[PDB]
């Protein structure tokens, strides 16, 4: 119930929300069925339209107008944004030079430049460059600011897990809107776009910017805006607030436009039917910046112009349908689409079976256009398995195609061209970044970076502490002029131990066995310098990784790579090493084949064993360090080191095999060699972040050597490529996956051709950030090097997509 007969007079977009039932005045109450009687007639004026025009100049004032064009409007702050242009040969902003903003420039009683954010729904981060002729306050922001070729969304590509990205630094799974539809089964309740249940504030989680500002004294408009206020009003609406006195006005302010999704998706992305709705937008932000300068603030606020999604081509006709593949159809409830979300209909129902279901829709169709995953199999990169609201089974579906449960679900709900929710490294999604302001940089292009980033910058721009979020606080310093965030390097928690030769040979029981009991001071002297670390600088180049937990570990030096080794996992937590451009590849020699050596640094206590392997029927092993980049036959003695050796299964040592002995060389000679860190992960509870000793569920039979989830590598080269990775004086360039450690390869369709045919495109598929390993290892990577730690959190955030152009 709401009381709608007290009055929005003095009240109109109030900022702050009034409880029920006294009717409501504020930019959200049409959403709410809660305005005032009075609202539209009062806060919703239209007469005479949006612009003035030369008879209106120097009007007796009208209250009833949209807006004014009397002389007192500036001080009543509500002129038409056009009213020093009409009225005092004024230009428009985008006819102006731009000039450099060296310093804010505000008016007195300013404690802080503003921040302005522009969201634009489903802008396509190459609209910018191929909407640009239709587009000139953009262009100009664009030119004259610091903008990025695109910014990375979120997975899914959909609207609400994005803006609220935006507005938390958090991965949905962590603030909790994992979709636009979504079920909790804790509350029983189903979030919908349409509806009241999407309003109760136990769906949002984090803590968003308006919030983080007001608990710290920084007062902000409000973020969203009902569908039916025009765009003029919200700008209008923007620039009165921006007028209140000092106390009463907000530091920070949201504009939203739904354009232009809402046509990309009758129409497609490039539609000829897109320009119209790219010159609206553009001639908003033309108002906001008009309006800006008018109140002499067009020097002073930071504007940040920035989407939530991109939008793809997608038609009824490329749907893939679950009723072709599923017997059982009717058990099961599907969230389709752009991604699909599979459980069962009944909680009641004990014939549903997850693992039936995955298996009959893996590579059942020769060209299928979707792929099941149950949610801790996805990559780790989309980190999209933590939540209790993500469905264990998970359909990724190819770019330009939809899933649904049946046919008639289509046209019983072609109309649409456009839609998005794709992989979040699929061209297609990527969307918008530009910052204009004395805060921003100027004339700046910055590289590609992820949407949870921006959190952390807003608040710098703000001056505000963030909340705790998944941004990496620093990463975005070069965006910036001023305001930037100097972080320090973690402390080191761990040190390591550096054990000598301890053990005697027969110390050891661990049923393996070596041929290499087949035997000089110009030699035995070289040998003990490669142990005690003689060749490290060579394969350690960026410092030891600091280990940012309690553990026990030691580091292990060779002649050909350093290791860090855990006495708690029995294996190591890192293995580094480098290959130069130059470098040969060998095989393992035959009578080398079973070779497995005792390690006389490492106790017999904290080894792996021979035996665990030979009784585990499904578990084989491989190695850290591979065999077939040894510099020397003697020193391929090490990698056969029992302390080198990790836990794999048959299916996944194709993988890792055709990775060490072809795809390592391979990057070598394209990057003027590489250096590789590799190591284990174990994630059981998929919440990206590494398991403690007793969350691991699986172990090597019989054993206590842990399985790994995943195995992860590092490959860091020059990103000048004329200097070789060893000898490289600045910028860095690097590439990481995270390989999921499966028993099959059913992820793979065509896994029964050479690896020459699958393995890279699995890799790629699970490519990382150095910042998605850390969160899953506890450490800390680039502690040593020549450059700044900004540039060096920047490289940590960095993924290599393989994405085109
Ligand atoms: C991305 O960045 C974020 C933010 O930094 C990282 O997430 C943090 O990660 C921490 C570890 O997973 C987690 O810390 C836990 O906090 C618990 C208290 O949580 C509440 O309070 C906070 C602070 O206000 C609040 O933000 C929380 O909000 C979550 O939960 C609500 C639902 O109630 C959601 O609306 C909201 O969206 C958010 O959900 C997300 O996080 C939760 C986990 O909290 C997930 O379950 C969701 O699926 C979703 O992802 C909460 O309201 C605290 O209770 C925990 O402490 C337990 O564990 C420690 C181990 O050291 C132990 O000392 C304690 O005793 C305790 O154990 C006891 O409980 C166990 C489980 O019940 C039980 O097994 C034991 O036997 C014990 O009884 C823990 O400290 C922190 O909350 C989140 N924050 C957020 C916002 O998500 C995230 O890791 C980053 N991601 C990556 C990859 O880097
Ligand atoms: O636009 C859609 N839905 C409605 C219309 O407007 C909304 C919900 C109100 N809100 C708002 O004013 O946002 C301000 C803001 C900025 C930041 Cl930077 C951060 C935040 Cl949190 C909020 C967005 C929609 C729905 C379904 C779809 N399916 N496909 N495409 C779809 C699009
Ligand atoms: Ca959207
Ligand atoms: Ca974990
Ligand atoms: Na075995
Ligand atoms: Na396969
Ligand atoms: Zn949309």
């Amino acid at each position: 119930w709401t009381a709608t007969s007290g009055s929005c007079k003095g009240r109109c977009f109030e900022l702050q929300e009034v409880g029920p039932p006294d009717c409501r005045c504020d930019n959200l109450c049409k959403s709410y069925s809660s305005c005032c009687h009075d609202f539209d007639e009062l806060c919703l004026k239209t007469a005479r339209g949006w612009e003035c025009t030369k008879d209106r100049c120097g009007e007796v004032r009208n209250e009833e107008n949209a807006c004014h064009c009397s002389e007192d409007c500036l001080s009543r702050g509500d002129c038409c944004t056009n009213y020093q242009v009409v009225c005092k040969g004024e230009s428009h902003w985008v006819d102006d030079d731009c000039e450099e903003i060296k310093v804010p420039e505000c008016p007195a009683g300013f404690v802080r430049p503003p921040l302005i954010i522009f969201s634009v729904d489903g802008f396509r981060a190459s609209y910018m460059k191929k909407g640009s002729k239709v587009m000139p306050n953009i262009e100009k922001l664009r030119s004259c600011g610091t903008h990025a070729p695109y910014m990375r969304p979120v997975y899914p590509t959909k609207t609400f897990p994005n803006l609220y990205t935006l507005a938390t630094g958090l991965y949905p799974e962590s603030h909790g809107i994992v979709g636009n539809s979504m079920y909790d089964p804790v509350f029983d309740a189903s979030f919908h776009l349409r509806g009241r249940e999407k309003f109760n504030h136990r769906w949002w989680g984090g803590q968003p910017l308006w919030i983080t500002a007001t608990k710290q004294g920084v007062r902000a408009g409000t973020f969203f805006w009902s569908v039916s206020i025009p765009h003029e009003r919200r700008i209008l609406t923007i620039l009165q607030w921006l007028s209140l006195p000092d106390n009463e006005r907000p530091s920070v302010y949201a504009f939203y436009s739904e354009q232009p999704d809402f046509s990309g998706h009758k129409y497609g992305p490039f539609g000829p039917e897109m320009t119209n709705p790219l010159r609206e937008i553009d001639k908003t932000v033309g108002q906001l910046m008009d309006g800006l300068k008018q109140l002499r603030l067009h020097r002073c606020v930071n504007v940040i112009f920035v989407g939530d999604h991109g939008m793809e081509d997608v038609t009824c006709d490329r749907t893939e349908f679950l009723s072709n593949y599923l017997t059982n159809v009717d058990d099961i409830t599907l969230v389709p689409g752009t991604l699909g979300r599979i459980r069962a209909k009944s909680i009641n129902n004990s014939k549903y079976d997850p693992k039936t279901i995955i298996a009959a829709l893996t590579c059942k169709k020769p060209d299928q256009h979707f792929k099941p995953y149950m949610k801790q199999h996805l990559p780790k990169r989309l980190h999209y398995a933590n939540n209790r609201r993500i469905e264990d089974i998970h359909l990724l579906v190819d770019r330009r195609w939809h899933v649904a449960r049946k046919p008639l679900d289509v046209y019983k709900k072609c109309f649409f061209q456009g839609d998005h929710g794709f992989d979040n490294k699929v061209n297609s999604m990527q969307t918008v970044f530009v910052g204009y302001g004395p805060t921003f940089k100027y004339r700046t292009k910055v590289p590609p970076f992820e949407n949870i980033e921006l959190y952390n910058v807003m608040c710098d721009l703000l001056g505000l502490k963030p909340a705790p979020n998944n941004g990496t606080h620093g990463s975005l310093n070069h965006l910036l002029r001023t305001n930037t965030f100097r972080p320090t390097m973690p402390d080191e928690v761990s040190r390591p131990n550096y054990p000598g030769i301890m053990y005697l040979q027969s110390e050891f029981d661990l049923g393996c066995t070596c041929d290499d009991k087949v035997e000089n001071k110009l030699e035995e002297l070289n040998k003990r310098l490669h142990t005690k670390g003689s060749t490290k600088e060579r394969h350690l180049l960026y410092g030891r990784p600091a280990v940012l937990y309690r553990t026990s570990y030691d580091i292990l030096y060779h002649t050909d790579f350093e290791s860090g080794y855990s006495e708690i996992f029995l294996m190591p937590l890192w293995t580094s090493y480098t290959i130069s451009k130059q470098a040969e590849v060998s095989s393992i020699p035959e009578h080398l084949t079973n070779c497995v050596r005792p390690d006389v640094r490492v106790s017999p206590g904290f080894s792996q064993n021979c035996l665990a392997y030979k009784n585990d029927k499904q578990m084989s092993y491989g190695f850290l360090f591979p065999p077939y980049l040894s510099s020397s036959p003697e020193a391929k003695y090490d990698a056969f080191l029992v302390t080198n050796m990790v836990p794999m299964y048959p299916a996944f040592k194709r993988v890792w095999a055709y990775f060490q002995r072809v795809l390592v060389k391979k990057y070598a000679s394209e990057r003027n060699g590489v250096n590789v860190i590799s190591g284990p992960i174990f994630d059981y509870n998929y919440d990206g972040l590494r398991d403690t000793e007793d969350e691991i569920k699986q172990y090597v039979e019989g054993s206590s050597i842990p399985v790994p989830t995943h195995y992860y590598s590092i490959i860091t080269s020059c990103l000048d490529f004329t200097q070789p990775a060893d000898k490289c004086d600045g910028p860095l360039s690097v590439s990481s996956f995270i390989l999921p450690h499966r028993p099959d390869n059913d992820e793979s369709c065509n896994s029964s051709e050479d690896e020459s045919k699958w393995v890279e495109e699995l890799m790629k598929m699970h490519t990382a950030r150095v910042r998605d390993i850390e969160h899953l290892t506890g450490l800390d990577f680039y502690r040593k090097t020549s450059r700044s730690y900004s540039e060096i959190l920047t490289l940590k955030t960095y993924l290599h997509t393989y994405e085109s152009e």
